[PDB]
């Protein structure tokens, strides 16, 4: 399917015991979808502060459209030192690794796959 309905748990910042998924933009994208197929990829909601305790390349998912069965249709982009590899809508938050952390809420999308 090129969509798949995922339902994200939202993390704390000062949680997160992986703070991003690896050393280039390409591996972070890879990471990134393989962690969001098997279940184990959280998002943060981006704030004042939050990025720079986050490790870059940066993962983000942006809103790719104006949201069927209440699941917003979205897309990844990579950011690393003020440069995006994609091209999308507003972000709804930075991916990271899902490791067992409490979750404050969750979070549905409709992932472009």
């Amino acid at each position: 399917k090129t969509h798949v309905q995922l339902s994200l748990p939202v993390l704390q910042v000062r949680d997160v015991l992986v703070r991003g998924f690896g050393d280039s933009v390409e591996e972070v994208l890879s990471e990134a979808r393989q962690h969001l197929k098997d279940g184990t990829c959280g998002l943060v909601e981006v704030e004042k502060g939050v990025l720079p305790q986050l490790e870059q390349p940066y993962v983000f998912i942006k809103r790719s459209d104006a949201a069927p069965h209440g699941h917003v249709m979205v897309e990844l982009v990579a950011e690393l030192e003020g440069i995006q590899y994609g091209r999308s809508g507003e972000t709804l938050g930075v991916l990271v690794p899902h490791v067992g952390e409490i979750p404050v809420a969750y979070r549905k999308v409709l992932l472009r796959k």
